Formats: C-alpha cells, structure tokens, sequence
C-alpha cells in the first residue's frame, strides 16, 4: 500500500518503457550458443533480478527526497536526478561513480541503435552494403543536433510498445509454419566462451527496464495500490521466450553464424512489415538515449544558453563524431551487445544500486527512521541484506569475471576473422 506509484496507466507506462526492440533479433543466436534448458532459466532469472534492482531503485529516490524535504527544502520547478540522489544519500565519490558510468553506457548504446539501423535495413533494399546504409544512416541521425527535446513521452512508448509486439509474435509464427528442415542439429554448450558469451547478452536484455528509472523517473503522491499492478512487470516475457524459442527450435545451429535472425526467415510482405517498424523503433531510441548526453556536455562545456538554432548544432558534434566512428569501425551487431553488458551493464544496472541500499541502511539509526518498510513480499531487514549480497557476489564474478573473458576473446575473434572497417558483416 502507498506506493508512489500512480494509476493503471502509469503503471503500464512503466512497462511500456523496457526496451527490448533491438536485442529482439539476437536471442536465437544466445539459444545456439547455451540451449534450450540455459536459455530460459537464465531468462527468468535476469528478469526477476532486474524487476529487484528497479524496486531498488525506486525506494532510494523516495528515501532521498523524504529526507531533504524535512530539513527544509522545495522541490517545485526541479526534477531529480540519479547522481542527485547519489550525491545527497552517500558523497562525492558515489556521485562521480554514478556518473562515469551512466554516461559511458549511454555513449555505448547510441552505437548500438546505429549498427541495428544499418543492419536492418540490409533486409529490404540489398543493393548497398551495410557500410554505404552506415553513412547515410549516421549522416541522417547527426540531424538531431537541431531537435531540442521531446514534448511528449508518453505516445512515443505507447507506439514502440505494440511495434515490439507485432515482431515479436511474427517471429513465433512464421518459424513455427516454416517448420522444421530434413536434417537440422541442436548441439548444446560446446565451448566455454560461447557459453559465456551467450549468458552475457541474456544478462544484458533485462537491464533495460532499471536504466530508465534512472533517468526518467516520474513519482507523484501515493495511492492505495491495487496488486494486480505487479502482473506487467512479466509482459516482457511473453515477449522474449516464445520468439527466442520458437526460432531457434526451427532453425538449429545455423544461428550461431546469424546475429539478425531476419537473415533466415523466408521474404513476405510480414518481413518486411517488421523492418520497417523495428526500422521507427530504432530511430526514436537513438534520440532518447543522445538527448541526455548533449545536456550534459551543453552544461559541462559551459554554454547551457544559447537561441539561435546554428550556433547549439555547431557546439553540439564532439559528441556524434565518435559515435559515428565507432558503428563504422566494429560493426559487430550481436557481439558487441556481450561485451557492453560485461562492462557497464553490470556495475550500472546490478552492481551499484544493490550496494548504495546496502551501504545507506548500515546503521539502526538510519533504519527505524526509514521512508519506506520493508516490502510485503520480504519482511526482515536481514532478507533483504542477503539478497544484495547474492546480487553483488553473484554479478561481481559470473557477469565480470567470467562474463568479461569470455565476451572479450570472443569481440577480438570477430576482428581476427572480419577485420577493421568491414564491408559486409555476416552477408553471403
Ligand atoms: O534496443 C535495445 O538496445 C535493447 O534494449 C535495451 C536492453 C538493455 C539495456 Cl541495459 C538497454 C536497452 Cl535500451
Ligand atoms: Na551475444
């Protein structure tokens, strides 16, 4: 009960924004590389651990703001931030950390939406490689040095919401009439460093849901909390499990040379319906990922204020240049997803909001005095502390260590093979 959460609307809102449109494509390629029996207990997993660290999250931002408002303090006019919070509940340092970080990853996931924009498109018009559709698409995505921001969010999530739903219901079905081959083989886990390479990028699709409400997070007064509000935090999964399933159950061990499963689907008007809508999903995650970056080097470099249009653009390109060069140069889409997520997807998402909760209620005086209680569905203090430690341990070795080896020999195997600036990735 009371749980700053909102309405319905609001709380499916919350559901809407767990971006999972362009990791969509490389779920059968982890299938191949763990199996049938990994691949889903890893999947449910991941999903609960990230709907954890999200609620985790949420109870920090509530406790920061309760205690700044009792020592006086108006938060009219001023939305809060996550480094605010950081920077408010523990020091300097955390602030710095919380940072670094955040702003590395979404460097890393602007690069990302490129190469997916490039490689898609492949799939329709395949008359240029995927270089030549590299420049034109980069050269159109540096325009957004002119859009100021975004009026409305809601509308935007509400689309990209049922643009994942129709792909990842084709997916399903067009696999599942295509049927099985005469002659296919499902070879389980046969290397280490595919199997870890695979965990990775499972890993790394449940932390989308977390990144947002470290950014957005809207909160408003409490309500009385209808329970059913839990039931669309396990949408995703339909969306996630039968596609990776169904495509990998169809298509064997094909798929560990195929990143973008719409290389194997046969070509209909279907497939190219999905393109096109994962083509408008992929170019509005771009420009919600690139806006808090240009804020944040507008306030850095000093030049905050600005009113005409050509001055904020030309100030605005060190920030598109490289991550420009960077989907020409490792245009890796499927491997790069591995790599990311060992090594900022881990201490953002998992790491780090586990240890400031730890590190925020050590004493019994910040304890009895707390903002929130422990939940219903965990009623001790010492049932939440070991939790986080499991999560810390857990992701510090399985998702860096081992994670972190596996996912690297892997990203520099596809540069010994391919090589630098490849031409076509992955393309007969
Ligand atoms: O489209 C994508 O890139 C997949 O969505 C995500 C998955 C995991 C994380 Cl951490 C962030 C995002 Cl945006
Ligand atoms: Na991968």
């Amino acid at each position: 009960f009371l749980w700053h959460g909102g309405s319905v609307w609001d709380a499916w809102f919350s559901c809407a924004s767990n971006q999972v449109a362009q990791v969509l494509l490389t779920l059968p390629y982890s299938f191949s590389q763990l199996g049938m029996l990994s691949g889903i207990v890893l999947q449910i997993f991941y999903g609960l651990l990230g709907s954890w660290t999200a609620y985790l999250i949420s109870v920090l931002y509530v406790e920061y703001r309760a205690r700044k408002e009792k020592e006086g303090k108006s938060f009219k006019n001023h939305v809060i931030q996550w480094f605010e919070v950081l920077d408010g509940l523990l020091g300097s340092y955390w602030k710095a950390l919380g940072l670094a970080f955040n702003c590395t990853f979404l460097l890393f996931g602007s690069v990302i939406q490129l190469i997916a924009c490039a490689s898609n498109i492949y799939y329709i018009n395949d008359h240029l490689d995927k270089r030549t559709w590299t420049y034109i698409f980069g050269a159109c995505c540096a325009t957004t040095v002119f859009i100021p921001s975004f009026h409305n969010y809601r509308i935007w999530s509400f689309l990209g919401l049922g643009m994942t739903t129709y792909t990842a219901w084709y997916l399903a079905i067009a696999s599942i009439i295509h049927g099985q081959a005469e002659g296919v083989k499902h070879s389980g886990p046969t290397k280490l460093v595919l199997y870890f390479t695979g965990a990775t990028n499972i890993l790394y699709t449940f932390g989308g849901h977390a990144v947002t409400v470290e950014i957005m997070h809207a909160m408003w007064k409490p309500q009385k909390f209808k329970y059913i509000y839990l039931m669309a935090t396990l949408y995703v999964f339909t969306l996630t499990i039968p596609s990776a399933a169904a495509v990998y159950w169809a298509f064997g061990d094909a798929l560990l040379d195929h990143s973008n499963a719409f290389s194997l689907m046969p070509k209909n008007a279907w497939r190219d319906a999905a393109v096109i809508l994962m083509l408008i999903h992929q170019f509005i995650t771009f420009g919600f990922a690139c806006t808090p970056l240009y804020f944040v080097w507008e306030k850095v470099i000093g030049m905050h204020d600005t009113k005409s249009i050509c001055l904020r653009a030309l100030a605005r390109l060190p920030v598109v240049i490289p991550i420009w060069f960077l989907a020409i140069i490792f245009p890796f889409f499927g491997p790069i997803n591995s790599a990311v997520g060992a090594l900022l997807v881990s201490f953002t998402v998992y790491i780090i909001p586990s240890l400031a909760h730890m590190l925020t209620y050590r004493s019994a005086s910040a304890r009895q005095n707390a903002a929130e209680k422990p939940p219903f569905f965990m009623p001790s203090w010492t049932a939440m502390y070991v939790l986080n430690a499991f999560v810390v341990v857990w992701v510090l070795i399985v998702g860096f260590g081992f994670g972190g080896w596996a996912s690297v020999t892997n990203f520099v195997r596809q540069v010994d093979t391919f090589g630098l600036f490849a031409k076509c990735y992955q393309c007969k």
